[PDB]
C-alpha cells in the first residue's frame, strides 16, 4: 500500500481539508511530479489525469502498489463482464423510480429539524441519508434497517479494528439468507437487481453479490455524507450570495452540486500502474511506474476551468469535472450521488429561508481522518423558517 | 542578483561535482524541467527542452535582472534586436582567415611545451600543458609585443586560473595593471595594423560605428575571461578521461591521427562539467512543457542534456565514432553561440596531436586522489594537477 500522506506532508487538519495552496503550488511548479521517497509520479493537469484515467492501454488499475468479482482492479480485457453485471443495477429505469424513495427518506430528516437553537447538519442530514438511502435501495427489511445502519456506521462512517472485523462478520452472515430469499422473491432493489443480472450467460452466486453490496456501501456511503457535508460548509463560509440564489430559484441546484463536486471535494486521487513505455504525460515512464492521477487538484485547472479558484454555478462547463473519474472506470454510482446531493439541497433549501454560521466555530477541532482526508465531525449552523 | 547553483545540485563531495552522472541520470529520468522553490529557478535538462532555452530568443533572454553567473562593448547580456553590432565587430576578428593563420603559431607554441615535458618521470600535464597552453595562445594573437609576454602571462594566472583574502586585491591590482598596460599598445597597433586580434577589432566597423580604444580593451579583458581557463579545463579533462576511462582511446588514436577531431568532439560532448547558462522569460508560454510566466529564470544545464539518450544514443559511454558527436550543446547554441569555438577545437586538436605524437603510452600514477586534487571554478571543479606516466 501507498502512503499517500508523505507526498503531501500537511501540518495541520484544515490544510488537508480544503488544500487549496497546494494545488497551487503543485499545478504551477510541479505538473507532473516524481516523489522519490515513494516512488510513484503524480499529475496535476486536467489534460494529464484525463491521460492517466482514461487511457487503460497504457494505464493499468491492476498493480501490486495500490493507494469477476472485483472489477476495480481489472482492465478493459476482461472489465467489461463485471462492468455490465453491475451496470444492470443502476440503469436509467431504476434511478428514475429512486427518487420518490430518496426524496421520502430526505423529507422525514429535513421536517425532524426544527430551529430552537443551533443544529449539526453532519448528523441531522449528511450522515445519515446515504446510510438510509442505500439500505433502502438494498431491499434490505423495513424491520432490520435500524441493525443494518449500525453496522454501516461502523464500517464506513468517521479496538477499533476488532470491532470492524466483527461487523464484517455480522454483515456477512446476515445478508447471505437474504440475497437467498430474494431470488425467489424478486423486489425491486439492488440485490434482486443484481441476481437476474446476466452477462456472457454468466451470472453472480450468491457469495458473490454479497461481496458486491459491500464493494457499493464503501463506494458509495462516505464520500456522498462528505459531498453533502462540504455543500454546506460552502454554503457557509465561502460565497455568501450562493445560499440565496438557490431559494430564490430552486432550478439552479443541480447546477449548484455539480460546482461543489469540482470545487469542494477534497482530496480526489486514483492510481495507475504503467503497462507499456511512453512519453504521454512529457516524462519517459517505464513498466511497472505507478502514477497517481490528482483530480480533486486537476478541477482547479485554468486550462480548463475558467477562473477556477472562484465559485460559479454558471460555469457552462462544470460537468467536465473529474470528481467521478474518467474512461471505462467512470464511477457507476455517480447519477445515484447527484440525485442524492440535490434531494439533499433541495428538500432544505425549500424549508428554510437562511443559515447562519456560528459564532466560536474551529474547523480545526471539527475534523477527523478519512478516506478523502479531512472530514468534519459536525457542522453547526443556524438555521431560519 | 546572482544565482548561487550551488544549492540546486547541492553536491556533499568534490569529485561527485567533478564528474556528477548519477545526478544528471536522476534529472534527465525525474526532472526533465525541475523547479527549485530555494532558488525560484527553472532547470532544463532534456536536449530538446535545452535547445529551445539557449536558441529562442524570442521567448527567452540574455538580458535579465537575474543571472547565474558571479552597449556595444559587452554582447552577452544583449538580445538580437542590439546584439548584432557587437556581435559583427567582435566576429571580425575570428574569420576563417584567422583561424587559418592561426594553426601555424598554435602549433609551435604547443611544439615548445611538448618538448619540454621530457621523456620519463611522473609528469602534471596541467602544469605542462593544460594550464599554459591557453595563456600563451591568446596572448599571441592578441599581438602582445614578445618581450611583455611574461608580464601579461603572470595577469592572465591571477585573474582567470584557480588556485586567503589577499586573492580579491590582488586581482583588481592586476585588472588595474592590465588596462593601464593595454591601453598605449591599442594605440600604437592603430598606426601598426599586424596580424593579431587587436588589428582586426581596429579596423571592425558595423553600421558605420567602430571601437574605440578604451572599449577595444574592454573586449580583449572579456575575450581572457571567455576563453582562457574554459579551454585549459577542456584540455585537462581529456587526459583525466584518456587515464581513467577508456584505456584503450589512447592507444587507438596513436595508430590513426585523423581521429583526434572526433576525440575532442566527444570530450566536450562527455567530459566538460558544468556547463549551465541562465536566460530570462521574456513573454508568458508553454514551450517546455510547463507554464512559463514573464520575469522567470530558466537554467540550461548543457553538460546535462549532452547525456540526452533522446539525441545521442548510448549517452553514457564513450563512442568516438558516434556520427552526432558534434550536435552537443557544451557551446551553446542561437544568437549567443561561441565565438571561439573553432579557436578551442584547435587549441585541444593541437595539443591533443603534438602529445600523442610524442609518447606512445601513458599511464596513471599510483596514490592519486581524485577529491585531494581539485579546486572551485566557474564550471564547478577543476583538476589542480593530474601527474601520469609518459613512455617514448
Ligand atoms: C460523492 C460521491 C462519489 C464520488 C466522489 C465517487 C468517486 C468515484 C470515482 C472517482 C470512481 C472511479 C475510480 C477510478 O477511476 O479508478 C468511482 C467508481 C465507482 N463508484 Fe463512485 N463515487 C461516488 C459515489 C458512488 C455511489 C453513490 C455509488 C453507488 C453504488 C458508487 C459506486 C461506484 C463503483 C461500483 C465504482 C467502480 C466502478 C468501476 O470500477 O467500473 N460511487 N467512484
Ligand atoms: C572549451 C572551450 C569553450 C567553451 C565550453 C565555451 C562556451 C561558451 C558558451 C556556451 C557560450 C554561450 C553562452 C550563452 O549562450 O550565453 C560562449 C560565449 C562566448 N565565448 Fe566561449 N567557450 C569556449 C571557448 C572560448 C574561446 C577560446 C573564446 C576566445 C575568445 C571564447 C569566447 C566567447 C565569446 C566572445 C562569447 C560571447 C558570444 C556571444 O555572447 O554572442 N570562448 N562560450
Amino acid at each position: 500500500v501507498i502512503p499517500v500522506n508523505e507526498i503531501t506532508n500537511f501540518k495541520s487538519r484544515a490544510e488537508e481539508f480544503f488544500p487549496i495552496e497546494w494545488y497551487k503550488d503543485m499545478l504551477h511548479h510541479h505538473p507532473v511530479y516524481y516523489h522519490e521517497q515513494t516512488n510513484t509520479w503524480n499529475v496535476f493537469t486536467y489534460e494529464g489525469v484525463k491521460q492517466v484515467l482514461g487511457n487503460y492501454e497504457f494505464f493499468s488499475s491492476a498493480g501490486p502498489r495500490t493507494t469477476l468479482t472485483n472489477l476495480t482492479l481489472v482492465d478493459p480485457p476482461d472489465h467489461r463482464k463485471g462492468r455490465s453485471l453491475l451496470a444492470a443495477a443502476f440503469t436509467p429505469r431504476s434511478l428514475k423510480n429512486w427518487e420518490p424513495r430518496i426524496k421520502q427518506i430526505a423529507e422525514e430528516l429535513v421536517e425532524n429539524i426544527q430551529d430552537n437553537n443551533e443544529i449539526n447538519i453532519v448528523e441531522a442530514l449528511a450522515a445519515p441519508l446515504p446510510s438510509m438511502v442505500i439500505a433502502d435501495l438494498f431491499g434490505v427489511p423495513i424491520q432490520d434497517r435500524a441493525q443494518f445502519k449500525e453496522w454501516v456506521d461502523i464500517l464506513f462512517q468517521p479496538d477499533i479494528e476488532l470491532q470492524k472485523q466483527n461487523a464484517a462478520k455480522e454483515y456477512f452472515q446476515y445478508l447471505y439468507p437474504i440475497v437467498v430469499q430474494k431470488r425467489s422473491n424478486l423486489s425491486d432493489d439492488i440485490i434482486s437487481d443484481l441476481i437476474q443480472a446476466e452477462v456472457d450467460g454468466e451470472k453472480f452466486t450468491d457469495n458473490e453479490i454479497v461481496q458486491v453490496t459491500m464493494l457499493l456501501l464503501g463506494a458509495g456511503v462516505e464520500t456522498t455524507s462528505h459531498a453533502i457535508a462540504n455543500t454546506f460548509y460552502s454554503l457557509l463560509y465561502d460565497d455568501e450570495s450562493l445560499y440565496g440564489e438557490l431559494r430564490n430559484d430552486l432550478e439552479l441546484v443541480p447546477n449548484a452540486v455539480e460546482e461543489m463536486l469540482r470545487y469542494r471535494f477534497h482530496m480526489s486521487r486514483r492510481d495507475r500502474t504503467v503497462k507499456k513505455d511512453n512519453n504521454l504525460l512529457g516524462v519517459e515512464l517505464k513498466e511497472g511506474d505507478v502514477v497517481i492521477a490528482w483530480m480533486s487538484a486537476c478541477n482547479m485547472d485554468h486550462r480548463m476551468f475558467d477562473d477556477p479558484f472562484s465559485i460559479n454555478i454558471h460555469r457552462p462547463n462544470n460537468k467536465k469535472h473529474l470528481t467521478f473519474g474518467n474512461g471505462p472506470h467512470f464511477c457507476l454510482g455517480a447519477p445515484l450521488a447527484r440525485l442524492e446531493m440535490k434531494i439533499a439541497l433541495e428538500t432544505f433549501v425549500k424549508k428554510f429561508s437562511s443559515i447562519e454560521p456560528v459564532e466560536g466555530f474551529e474547523l480545526e477541532k471539527n475534523l477527523t481522518a478519512s478516506a478523502t482526508g479531512q472530514s468534519l465531525t459536525n457542522l453547526p449552523m443556524n438555521v431560519y423558517k
